């Protein structure tokens, strides 16, 4: 019914790249997966190809997938207000900043587009004013993830979309930490893209160990859905 949906009919392979700097501290991230948006599904696998990573793999998840929004599900009455689709295959610059609450914050600049055959999301990332005892630096999140709607507008002035959600951290003595999430997605190419009626994508994550991988990684399934719109 609209261009760019038919490069996602079937299951897509995914590649996920990382490069960040948290106070200082340097560390890079690859990943790779498939994609079903027929489905609304991600799974995901990430290393940490420098070591261990300096912070917690919850931490890093919507910028890996939160990441890769292409692969949403949009019922069919509103595949007209999917923009992510409709950037592709050239793709689309997705930014960020994003506030944990009483302690640093994230920058991050990413470009997802297809490379051949598969979906790739390259991604700069650097964070700071990061606490030494902070729950971030001092690793005291759960390793697991909730359920978090994800409200997306359109902004005609840059031809793309705005995007803003605030992200439950639980900590392991039971309290939450917030992570405010900015975001700014703008197109790649040259072509038209669908700008949208406001609506969210409802998102849900499961975080798991591959009992067998002897490298620091992170195992992620991801269902997300498109709503809002009558």
């Amino acid at each position: 019914a609209s261009k760019g949906e038919e490069l996602f009919t079937g299951v897509v392979p995914i590649l996920v790249e990382l490069d960040g700097d948290v106070n200082g501290h340097k560390f890079s991230v690859s990943g790779e997966g498939e994609g079903d948006a027929t489905y609304g599904k991600l799974t995901l696998k990430f290393i940490c190809t420098t070591g261990k990573l300096p912070v917690p793999w919850p931490t890093l998840v919507t910028t890996f997938s939160y990441g890769v929004q292409c692969f949403s599900r949009y019922p069919d009455h509103m595949k007209r207000h999917d923009f992510f689709k409709s950037a592709m295959p050239e793709g689309y610059v997705q930014e960020r900043t994003i506030f944990f609450k009483d302690d640093g914050n994230y920058k991050t600049r990413a470009e997802v587009k297809f490379e051949g055959d598969t979906l790739v999301n390259r991604i700069e990332l650097k964070g700071i004013d990061f606490k030494e005892d902070g729950n971030i630096l001092g690793h005291k999140l759960e390793y697991n993830y909730n359920s978090h709607n994800v409200y997306i507008m359109a902004d005609k002035q840059k031809n793309g979309i705005k995007v803003n959600f605030k992200i439950r951290h639980n900590i392991e003595d039971g309290s939450v930490q917030l992570a405010d999430h900015y975001q700014q997605n703008t197109p790649i190419g040259d072509g038209p893209v669908l700008l949208p009626d406001n609506h969210y994508l409802s998102t849900q994550s499961a975080l798991s160990k591959d009992p067998n991988e002897k490298r620091d990684h992170m195992v992620l399934l991801e269902f997300v859905t498109a709503a809002g719109i009558t």
